This record gives structure tokens, sequence and C-alpha cells, in this order.
């Protein structure tokens, strides 16, 4: 529960990228990077220093699944949270998610209370 934790989120829609890095300032969360596909993240993780992964499920060139698959086989990454965005809660992907290691899920459009909530229970699970 570390204010200065980095977050990367993940969205091809920049202005979901604004709305979440608001919505996480507002939590008192200001160290925030964004990338547009699962590609671009994954470039930024590289260098390092990344705590949590705020990801959208449905990217192009390397959707949310294939990044997460991607963080989980990464030696050093292999433990990052990562919190799956989508606008539509579906079983199969919930579970396809659940099985390549998602840390939890929000459906979006959501509130600073609702990703509050959100956080604080991965932090939890986490013994974090
Ligand atoms: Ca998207």
């Amino acid at each position: 529960a570390d204010k200065e934790l980095k977050f990367l989120v993940v969205d091809d829609f920049s202005t979901m990228r604004r709305i979440v890095r608001n919505l996480l300032k507002e939590l008192g969360f200001n160290n925030v990077e964004e990338a547009e596909d699962g590609v671009d993240a994954l470039n930024k993780l590289q260098a390092g220093g990344y705590g949590f992964v705020i990801s959208d499920w449905n990217m192009p060139n390397m959707d949310g699944l294939e990044l997460l698959k991607t963080i989980r086989a990464d030696g050093a990454m292999s433990a990052l949270p990562v919190l799956m965005v989508t606008a539509e809660a579906k079983k199969e992907n919930i579970i396809a998610a659940a099985q390549a290691g998602a840390s939890g899920w929000v459906v979006k459009p959501f509130t600073a209370a609702t990703l509050e909530e959100k956080l604080n229970k991965i932090f939890e699970k986490l013994g974090m």
C-alpha cells in the first residue's frame, strides 16, 4: 500500500489512460506511466521499477491476456499484480485470465472508490 508504487496503465484509448491516471492520483498514487498496447507495456516494464499493472483486456497487437501471460513467464516481473480492465464481465474471460494469473478485474466505467476496493483486495490477497 505504498503511495509511491509505480503503476503502468495499459490501454489503447488515451482518454481511458488519463481517467485511470486521475483516479490513481486521487487515491494518492502519483507514480503512473502509460502504455498503449501489450508490446508497448513490455518495452516499458523492461526498464523496471514497476509495481502494479492496470491493463485493458482488449488491445490491438498484444491484448491484455497475452500481456499477462508474458509478464507471468518473465523471470523478473512474474509477480507483478495485474488488474484487468474490461467493459463487460464474461465468465470465460475471467476464467482465462484467472489461469494466466490476473490479479483481479474491474469493469469500466468505474469510480475511484471501486478502483480502491480493487487495489485494496489485491494488496491483501498478496499479503501486501
Ligand atoms: Ca481497449
